[PDB]
């Protein structure tokens, strides 16, 4: 592999590694296309399972990414509109506070501060109607956006009804087969298994725990070659023979909405490159991620601008992931870890590899 990106992957990651005590790492950068693949550590500590280019690891919000493009898939064979209030699909939503609320606020994070979380105690279908029918929101839709899990999980959901197909099923029907994304799973099955890594919380393994809307907001898990194919096939969509997906995928880097200066997507969040560091770095932090920030609406939104860093980050209990990647310049990366480590150490390291290979 040019020894350019061996030797900046190697001399960044290798002291981060060090540094944040990740047991276990697979990355991949796109260059010029093409991927390629550096591993270390351990997928399982105690059995001495190391990282290969076959481990799966859990995506936390980059799955968050696939529901955006699930949906953009949907909206192109004309199964939903963003603009369709959230009530069109499910009508037992009658509460009088999403009259206004539409599927694009709730993909976007905008529909007026639903919460981060699902509570856990939300175990059936019924205590999620009843979740949302006594959500109150905080502010007017479209105004404020507040980073959820409730929010865009339930847009994913919503977003294959009329299909009649279940989120899974339709994930890998429209999206995972024909990316040819053949060890991305949203329940690993037995066969995959051995190929799992453990996540390390605390120095204890562990594995992501069942939740309400966990498939739409979190639950993808893939492996360092799976993710390296699904940053090719946003970095070049027209590539894509499956005309509605090609579509979705540029729907889901379309720009709807500025807070600061990002733009959201579906999914993807995207900043004009060439990007000043320290705000991409400083912005991936929970702190500001997670904080409620007033929004410009982007009227029309804009189509997908080659000329951005494009990126999402992803954590769950025991793992955390990173993917960016810039179109213009044929290039990106994904970092996936079995440690759930800050949010800036990712997007620094990402940066310094991609800035050197730019």
């Amino acid at each position: 592999a040019p020894q350019q990106i061996n030797d900046i992957v190697h001399r960044t990651i290798t002291p981060l590694i060090e540094q944040q005590k990740i047991p276990g790492m697979a990355v991949a950068v796109i260059y010029q296309g093409k991927p390629y693949y550096f591993t270390w550590g351990y997928a399982d500590i105690a059995k001495k399972q190391p990282v290969t280019q076959q481990t799966l690891f859990e995506l936390g919000s980059v799955s968050k990414t696939f529901t955006g493009v699930l949906g953009g898939d949907a909206i192109a064979r004309g199964e939903i509109k963003l603009s369709d209030p959230t009530t069109k699909y499910w009508p037992e939503l009658t509460a009088k506070q999403w009259n206004g609320i539409t599927l694009l606020h709730l993909a976007t994070y905008t529909a007026g501060g639903l919460p981060l979380q699902v509570p856990d105690e939300v175990k059936s279908s019924s205590d999620l109607l009843r979740f949302y029918q006594n959500w109150q929101p905080a502010w007017a839709p479209g105004t404020q956006r507040l980073y959820a899990n409730s929010s865009i999980g339930l847009f994913g959901a919503l977003a294959v009804k009329p299909s009649g197909l279940s989120f899974e099923q339709a994930m890998q029907t429209r999206v995972f087969q024909p990316l040819k994304l053949n060890h991305t799973w949203i329940n690993v099955p037995p066969a995959e298994e051995k190929n799992y890594a453990w996540g390390y919380r605390e120095g204890k393994a562990v594995h992501v725990s069942p939740g309400a809307l966990d498939a739409e907001a979190y639950g993808v898990k893939s492996t360092i070659e799976d993710m390296a194919r699904w940053v090719q096939s946003n970095l070049k969509p027209l590539d894509i023979n499956e005309k509605t997906l090609q579509q979705g995928i540029q729907l889901a880097q379309s720009r709807y909405w500025q807070t600061g200066d990002m733009y959201q997507g579906l999914g993807w969040e995207m900043l004009d490159w060439p990007v000043n560091p320290d705000s991409i770095i400083n912005g991936s932090d929970n702190k500001i991620a997670l904080a409620a920030r007033p929004v410009k609406a982007i009227t029309p939104p804009t189509p997908a601008v080659r000329a951005s860093w494009v990126h999402k980050t992803g954590a769950t209990g025991g793992f955390g992931s990173y993917v960016a990647f810039i179109p213009e310049k044929e290039l990106g990366i994904v970092m996936l870890a079995n440690k759930n480590y800050p949010n800036p150490a990712r997007v620094d390291a990402a940066w310094q590899i991609l800035n050197a290979l730019q």
